[PDB]
DNA sequence: TCAAAAGAAGCGGAGCTTC
């Protein structure tokens, strides 16, 4: 079969033969059902080029009757030029093989018997054929691989993952808090070797259309395609389709020896016809294209497995979730597209980005951040227009072309729309392609329709819609439309009348919006002005939406899901700030915020921080030098952060804002040091920006006061702008030269001998490493520490205990799985080494890996809820194989061998379960529950709803929130950890893993003098802890369900979900409610007893 | 801290080494 297709390859397809053995045929086999239309073709480049030569030829080749209408003349012409370029890549490749065969007589040595086809750099020799006194590529495999390479070149960038700080830190080996400025931007805008080759390899093997033989070594099944990828990547470097950049980390940190390769794909012109249809190749080659747009009733198929987690199948309920979301039709809203278009890319960059930095006369570091904001917008813009260019071809009226999007479930159970730039992920696109729409009767402003319309406009305009009633927001929206926004409204009216914009459109918009500016705000100004000129106001069609938005969702979900003790009154008040109201029939978040408590969970945190902060000062009341450090750190923040306000007499006031991100990531398991670095970065980002202001201040006057140029705004006078300049230089002084150190459980100031000193240069200015670290330590001990205590005091110690036990449990388990998998890989390799057909370079077969994985089932690597499946340890590390998989023909581009294997979890257990059983389970529920809202856009912790169904959809959302609150993540972990605890043997563990386990289950002291039996007893103690917590959470949930509850967590609209609790707890203080709930609690315990 | 990983290259044909 396979030999009949490739009968001329070099070698014998028998692992037991003595001479050259051909590992291509030994590792692959023809599939049952055709996957690629090139297998069997003696020249895929020519055949595919012919197939692309005309719509008629295309249709026949793909055995389809009609072809994408986007496949017209211009596109056809661009694809002809691209095919000719494919021949260029092919020629480069053929020439590289020849050079490889000549150097060090590899070719001659290979023909004489040297098994060079097994070297990390010669696996491609498995696809060559004998030709005279040398070898040559098999044209079918080569060309097909080139076709794969062309598709990848056209759409790889758009499919890349977004790299945050964590990623960059892991890649570069530089602490996340110390990354220079545009470093993250530089690495997010390029691909690492692994990222490039991996996606390229996947594409190549896919186009080859064969199947992996389960009994073939991974070194070949994965190696041959990866080796082909490396060569194609090298070829693209030679052709300049791809730019390679070797980043030397020794400059950005003299101690780092890592030199990292970065790969960027030369972008095509935004107006290139290929963009209107960049999947023509993919769609001709693959019978089941996994890269295309979905129009009409061409619905996306349902992913069978969790994203990048083949070991986990999407449960039946999750599959139903995906199906519902993928069936939703999205539509282009022409007015917005025409607006973006009339404004133009350049002006949207000015308006929503940094618009033209050409005046490269602004702080060097600030300039790198501004450049990043521009990129995100620009790429976002071109991607939106490439999409409408294809849509446009589908029909005469682009507003009526239905659009479907593929989705998939992630590790933490979220339904992520696939693709970097889409409605779910890109704000710019979100306002252009919507699933929402409604026909409203706005003829009377007393109608409910108008009231929904106002809600939509107000929320888009940044009015805190969930903090007031419809009525009150109705007045606030009006005062704004007729106020600061009127000039922008009038302009939009003209735009929706003649199609033109003034020359000062950016200024009119920027001035009318102020900090309310955003893409959704542009939609609001657009929709209101459309309504104004509308002929028939009684039937206004708009995609404008209202989002049922979760209030402090993550922290509230955690409190609700993992608090496991008796009920507390602080807890009852605090949980009310998240939508759970006890004894208040039909109460809404709007009434709660305006009538009972105007402070949300972020504020409560900030207020607890302020108290814990004042407390810190007392413990050092006399220590003048410490008081001054705190005061200086507080002074620096007040100088640049809006959330801090030191006032005249010293009154310290804080906004809920400074606790937003920290409260959130502390729920995702973040450490204190990490939070501190985030805050520092905020400060520095603002300083760098103020440095640009100064530059721009003296360019506007060469004599402006240094102080006046930097604080002319914040100040009210001269000597005043001098007081601020005095605080700055002094704050940067004490903060970079002196840092707090915790000794004997007490704080002590220590000099760094690396303080900031010298004449400030507003353009070169930069807060370096040793100075960033200093700010970091001050921020850590004088702000974050008290903030962390405040957070804990707010969410509850009980919840913190649960997350600790959860982390510990999931960690310990991840360790064993990891150590065991690694060991059993070492045992098998130990056998293979005794086999004459095997070689040190080959790894194990997929079968041998599937067996090793199976040998771990009894350790319960999976966590089940009944509707969701989690595999916390799952990952793709290079640690298991610990070896190169393949290199290019120049002995470079050495790609490490990655294997799907369990790894240490760290704190990952927390985010996985809180997100998974929290917002993950909720949205899943919301899209599959009886009467599931239709035509919405779900973004994890919020849902966009068309103006016509905001009431019922919001209520269903709150109901979904309620059923997700019936979850018990700890219980699920208990179930898994308990099975694990009865099959694990801590003596089979290396001292390495045995030590990590001790860290989680044993208190620092007992670690050294700890036997296997010691950590086994402790680990066993953790089982009981979880068992107890799970039992508590379960009682609370049942008890809480017997009382009358009103839930409005997905606030905005004011449609709370009523649980019909029979027991009435109205007319009671939280204290009374706690005692009553505990009576039902103790009572329920007895029941079980 | 979750969402996905992750250094390059001589000599020799793996994996130690130096930057």
């Amino acid at each position: 079969g396979i030999d009949a297709v490739y009968p001329s390859l070099v070698g014998t397809a028998d692992s037991k033969a003595e001479g050259i053995k051909n590992y291509f045929k030994l590792s692959f086999t023809l599939p049952e059902e055709q996957k690629s239309r090139t297998v069997g073709s003696e020249a895929p480049l020519k055949d595919v080029a012919q197939a692309l030569s005309s719509r008629a030829r295309y249709e026949l080749f793909t055995e389809k009757e009609t072809a994408n209408p986007a496949f017209n003349g211009e596109v056809i012409k661009r694809y002809k030029e691209l095919m000719e370029h494919g021949e260029g890549i092919a020629d480069i490749l053929r020439s590289r093989l020849a050079k490889f065969l000549n150097t060090k007589d590899v070719g001659k040595r290979f023909a004489q018997g040297t098994e060079a086809n097994r070297w990390v750099g010669g696996k491609l020799l498995n696809i060559v054929e004998q030709d005279g006194d040398t070898f040559k590529y098999n044209e079918q495999l080569l060309q097909t691989a080139v076709l794969a390479g062309l598709q990848w070149r056209l759409t790889a960038t758009s499919n890349t993952a977004i790299k945050d700080a964590k990623d960059v830190a892991a890649i570069t080996g530089i602490d996340q808090a110390l990354l220079p400025e545009g470093l993250v931007e530089q690495f997010d805008t390029g691909m690492t070797l692994t990222e490039a080759v991996s996606s390229l390899a996947q594409k190549i093997e896919s186009y080859w259309g064969l199947s992996r033989n389960p009994n073939a070594p991974l070194g070949y099944t994965k190696g041959i395609p990866t080796a082909m990828a490396a060569e194609i990547l090298a070829a693209f470097v030679e052709s300049t389709d791809v730019v390679e950049n070797i980043v030397d980390m020794s400059e950005i940190d003299p101690d780092n020896k890592k030199t990292i390769g970065l790969y960027t794909i030369t972008e095509l012109d935004s107006f290139d016809p290929i963009n209107s249809f960049p999947t023509a190749i993919e769609e001709a080659v693959l019978v089941n294209p996994t890269e295309k747009m979905f129009f009409g009733d061409d619905i996306p198929p349902v992913a069978n497995t969790q994203l990048r987690n083949p070991a986990v199948r999407n449960t039946p309920e999750q599959k139903a979730a995906l199906k519902a979301e993928q069936a939703t039709e999205f539509y282009v809203h022409t007015p917005m597209v025409q607006f973006y278009e009339t404004l133009g890319k350049d002006r949207i960059l000015e308006l929503m980005g940094a618009g033209t930095l050409n005046k490269e006369l602004l702080n060097d570091n600030h300039a790198k951040s501004l450049e990043g904001k521009n990129r995100s917008v620009e790429d976002s813009y071109n991607q939106l227009f490439s999409v409408i260019e294809q849509v446009r071809a589908q029909s005469e009226d682009i507003s009526t072309v239905p659009i479907h999007y593929a989705y998939n479930m992630t590790r933490v159970g979220r339904m992520q729309m696939l693709g970097k730039y889409n409605p779910q992920s890109a704000k710019l696109v979100r306002e252009a392609i919507l699933p929402t729409k409604a026909t409203l009767d706005l003829s009377n402003q007393n109608n409910e329709d108008f009231s929904a319309f106002q809600l939509g406009l107000a929320q888009a305009l940044d009015i805190k819609v969930h903090t007031m009633t419809r009525e009150v927001m109705s007045d606030e929206l009006t005062k704004l439309l007729e106020g600061n926004l009127k000039p922008a409204i009038d302009m939009m009216v003209e735009f929706n009348t003649t199609g033109s914009l003034p020359e000062n459109a950016v200024d009119v918009l920027n001035t009318a919006l102020g900090d309310r500016k955003s893409f959704v705000a542009l939609m609001a100004l657009m929709e209101y002005s459309r309504y104004l000129v509308a002929e028939d106001k009684s039937a206004f069609v708009t995609p404008l939406y209202v989002e049922a938005d979760g209030v402090t969702n993550g922290p509230i979900n955690a409190m609700m899901l993992m608090t496991g003790g008796l009920f507390t009154p602080d807890w009852i008040r605090n949980i009310a700030k998240g939508g759970l109201f006890i004894g208040s029939p039909n109460k809404t978040m709007n009434e709660h915020r305006s009538t009972a408590d105007n402070n949300d969970l972020y504020q409560a945190s900030t207020n607890a921080l302020m108290e814990s902060l004042g407390k810190l000062r007392s413990n050092y009341a006399s220590n003048m030098p410490i008081q001054s450090q705190i005061d200086s750190l507080l002074s620096l923040m007040d100088l640049f952060l809006p959330d801090i306000n030191l006032g005249e007499n010293g009154a310290l006031e804080l906004k809920r804002g400074i606790a937003k991100n920290p409260l959130t990531i502390t729920i995702y398991g973040s450490g204190a040091r990490g939070i501190a670095g985030k805050l520092v970065s905020s400060v520095t980002d603002a300083i760098y920006e103020r440095m640009s202001d100064v530059l721009k201040a003296r360019a506007k006057d060469p004599n402006i006061s240094a102080a006046m140029a930097m604080f002319g705004k914040q100040a009210a006078s001269e000597a005043h702008a001098e007081e601020l300049l005095a605080r700055f230089l002094k704050d940067m002084e004490t903060l970079t030269s002196t840092v707090p150190v915790k000794r004997k459980g007490v704080l002590e100031l220590q000099s760094t001998g690396t303080g900031a000193k010298g004449k400030i240069n507003p353009k070169t200015y930069t807060i370096k490493g040793e100075q960033l670290k200093a700010l970091q330590e001050n921020m850590l001990h004088f702000f974050v520490e008290p903030l962390r205590n405040g957070i804990t005091q707010t969410v509850g110690e009980s919840l913190v205990y649960s997350t600790e036990q959860l982390q510990k449990a999931t960690q310990i388990q991840s360790v064993v799985l990891e150590d065991m998998f690694k060991q059993r890989v070492q045992e098998k390799l130990a056998e293979k080494a005794k086999d004459p057909t095997w070689k040190k370079g080959d790894f194990l077969t997929q079968k041998e890996l599937n067996d090793i994985q199976a040998s771990l089932n009894n350790l319960a690597p999976m966590i089940e809820t009944g509707s969701q499946t989690f595999y916390i340890a799952g990952s793709e590390n290079a640690e298991v194989a610990n070896q190169v998989l393949a290199t290019n023909l120049d002995d470079r581009m050495r790609v490490p061998m990655s294997i799907y294997a369990p790894a240490q979890a760290g704190v990952a257990g927390i985010p996985f379960m809180t997100i998974g059983t929290g917002d993950g389970m909720m949205m899943q529920t919301l899209s599959t529950m009886k009467g599931a809202p239709k035509n919405t856009l779900k973004i994890f912790d919020g849902m966009n709803i068309g103006l016509n169904d905001i009431t019922d959809a919001s209520r269903k959302a709150n109901e979904a929130v309620y059923t997700s609150w019936q979850g018990n993540p700890i219980k699920n972990v208990y179930e898994s950890y308990a099975k694990f605890m009865k099959n694990v043997d801590f003596s089979k563990l290396s001292p390495e893993a045995l030590e990590a386990i001790g860290k989680s289950a044993l208190e620092y002291d007992q670690r050294e003098n700890a036997t296997v039996d010691d950590i086994a007893n402790a680990a066993s103690l953790i089982e009981r802890n979880l068992r107890n917590i799970a039992l508590g959470v379960d009682i609370r949930h049942k008890v809480l369900d017997k009382v009358n509850l009103s839930i409005d967590q997905m606030a905005a609209v004011g449609a709370p979900y009523q649980n019909n609790g029979k027991i009435d707890l109205s007319n009671m203080t939280p204290e009374q409610q706690a005692d009553e709930l505990n009576k039902l609690f103790r009572e329920e315990l007895e029941a079980r007893k």
